[PDB]
């Protein structure tokens, strides 16, 4: 009887921030309890200062995490404002039936929903707008976002012993698909009716014109890199809805990594770079070890340093010269 | 002594479905013979009628779903008959030595072959048509399948216990390049040679027009929906001889995968997504836990909705509302 | 007190060779002394004749391969000879801070710069040049190699037990993006600063133009085909610094590979075909069982055949019959 279970309400944050939780589950199994509000909105995404039509899940892209344990039970409270225009929902990759649940939340501007489903599976899974007829349109709009469902008993290494990080991010990256004239300017629509046939054709180019960390060039740049100490456990949750990346940690490594996401399975070790399909989320555990600045990227470097997949942590510390040194500086012969 | 061995005869079926077989070797190795009959051949590939000429393997796009065990032999009679215009030939990757069988089964039309290879290593894995010259034209035709070489002793999990499917289907999924004009509609030929250069430019561009399962856009839906009835094991074995692809059940999970094909691995548990590389079979087991509606994509989610790699399974059973359930149905603010 | 070890000098050889090494460390920790020269040069890429501008590390594309234990420590004297035009650097991906040293090696034309580093992980890896603003440029025109750390006892199969190779080769793949004009012929320029835009515009279509191993179509066929006897154990290590791959041995497997290049991980058996992401550095084992000719390709075949990611091994030995045979040759029915 789920009505004699606790329930705890969840106050999500903007990523690349990550709410609350305790990895080691600190009660039973709960009825936790989200709401997000769909919003519509324009976004610049690049410096060159494009606009956008997106689509999200409580005001960002990508749309927040969500944290709770295998077996808890996740009871989304979904709104569509009438102050939008589509018709949305959510599918989500860690539950099971109807689409995911996008065949029970569909919702016209006005409406709201509240869909519930327990959390079988332990992992990182992407959340996802996903209306019939329409999906990779939502979805490459920036309508998705991530889950994760920790084992009860926290992460835990390929031997079995416990992996606690200090500090969580989630980076969502965001393949765009901006409609572009035959001089290859992007082009702009007055309703969103008038650009779905030049939405759906720049689609099936399969060439994204843009992919992002949190939304935009830059993002997770300067006043917003993300930040370490030296000798901190850092876990990077990455999610891709639509398109495969392969993330790197430009300095570092995945110390442990779950590269499509799933933690009942023993991470790969000691990764440079690794392989998140799309329509997946992976993670990855590094603990620093170098202060600086640090690049995170999908490792095409054309999609990180040309088409925007590129962020930086700023990491604080001292610098271990057995490690790494400059035994000669530039100089000339 | 080959001859010693028993010959055991087998009579292909056209996928999805999948030709008889124990999972468990009921007898000791066997020379297991098949009999292929290559078809060039018209085939319409999506809605708007689009017509190309296929390559097949016994008519249809994929080629038959092969199933021996582990150290039996394949011995493959491959017949091109005089009907068709084009020398042909096949390589497993199952196989060992001579280019996978591809540079002993040279067939011209009114010729025929009969290969024999012992499947030495458990898995999944890719079968194509592979002309010297002429490679990814044949195998982007359509001219590929795959073998499945299953452990003498079935399925295991990663623990070595059974995995047993009470249902396998295999998914072929098919990237074609149908030669476009510069306005961008699909261009028609008279014969293959004429095709050819087109052929080689569209390929080069590497943008595939199409991404189809079982040779056209829908096939796997309506009555051709794949079928299963909740609390049944299904193996979905599926290839992509070309081009990676990100297999995903909307609604489910891979509860077990192998994706990349080899049975001596231990699978990967409780994937929402997994890469099979281009050149690769990868299978995925899952117990279905409520009715209804699937699809299963590429979650590449343009190449799913837009291109053709989508189809449906219709599953039958009762709803487990612990699992999911409408809390409250879209309804107005 | 690292003055305390001992230093060892290695001398570098041209890929796909690789220079001497013990799989098993015959000595404590050492300091590994490495010297490459950069070199810009022209480079002729396919049997057209298209010419580019590459940037190189000792000469080649890719750049060699160096090997050293766990926990030795890499020094490396890079030189820029004022006949370059360029600034470079070098990034390892084996390498903790400073952006993997590319912060620490930033040398103009005329400069040299000696790095040190700690090889705290076994595994292969890439390095590659990456100069802040002209990241993909540096690597997508060929600077890019690899360095494979061993575990100090050597290589191991999924069960513990060693795995010893008879012959090592690196296979470097290069995806080049050689600008086009409108009517689809590559554009030559009189310098890299009235290069740069267009080839910035090229990368952006995420398209490669040739897709090659070390260095150029054909490169390692005819007398440079790779080559092995029949019963040799053969590591093949492959790196891509920009964009997946999926290596495949035709008429052969991976018995044994680390996709994404780790050693502390269990390779894969028996594998088709594998993927190696972009920014990796993967290898495979193989006991060669059959003589002939193989071809290693990227099994996206329109990559290998008609782009330039297909190689040659020439195997010298018996022929098993039992493992595959023709037994009924091409004939006419
Ligand atoms: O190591 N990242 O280019
Ligand atoms: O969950 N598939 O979009
Ligand atoms: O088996 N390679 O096409
Ligand atoms: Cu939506
Ligand atoms: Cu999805
Ligand atoms: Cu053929
Ligand atoms: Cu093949
Ligand atoms: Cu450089
Ligand atoms: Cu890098």
């Amino acid at each position: 009887d789920i009505s004699t279970l606790p329930r705890v309400k969840v106050d999500l944050v903007k990523p690349p921030f990550v709410h609350a939780h305790d990895q080691v589950a600190k009660t039973g199994p709960r009825v936790v309890e989200f709401t997000m509000t769909i919003e519509e909105k324009k976004l610049v995404i690049d410096r060159e200062g494009t606009e956008i039509h997106a689509m999200t899940f409580n005001g960002s892209v990508p749309g927040p995490l969500m944290v709770v344990h295998e077996n808890d039970y996740v009871e989304l409270r979904l709104i569509n404002p009438d102050t939008n225009t589509l018709l949305h929902n959510i599918d989500f990759h860690a539950a099971t039936g109807a689409l995911g649940g996008g065949a029970l939340t569909q919702v016209n501007p006005g409406e709201e929903t509240t869909l519930r489903f327990k959390a079988t599976k332990p992992g990182v899974f992407v959340y996802h707008c996903a209306p019939e007829g329409m999906v990779p349109w939502h979805v490459t709009s920036g309508m998705n976002g991530a889950i994760m469902v920790l084992p009860r008993d926290g992460l835990k290494d390929e031997k079995g012993q416990p992996l606690t990080y200090d500090k969580i991010y989630y980076v969502g990256e965001q393949d765009f698909y901006v409609p572009k004239d035959e001089a290859g300017n992007y082009k702009k629509y007055e309703t969103p009716g008038e650009a779905y046939e030049d939405a759906v054709k720049a689609m099936r180019t399969l060439t994204p014109t843009h992919i992002v960390f949190n939304g935009a060039v830059g993002a997770l740049t300067g006043d917003h890199a993300l930040t370490a100490a030296v000798g901190e456990r850092v876990l990077v949750v990455h999610s891709q809805a639509n398109r495969d990346t392969r993330p790197h940690l430009i300095g570092g490594h995945g110390d442990y990594v779950w590269a499509t996401g799933k933690f009942r399975n023993p991470p790969d070790l000691d990764q440079e770079t690794w392989l998140i399909p799309g329509g997946t989320a992976g993670a990855a555990f590094y603990t620093f070890r170098q202060p600086g600045v640090y690049a995170y990227v999908n490792h095409n470097l054309i999609e990180a340093f040309e088409l925007g997949a590129a962020g930086h942590f700023k990491v604080t510390g001292e610098w271990n010269d057995d490690l790494m040194t400059s035994v000669v500086k530039p100089a000339s012969m």
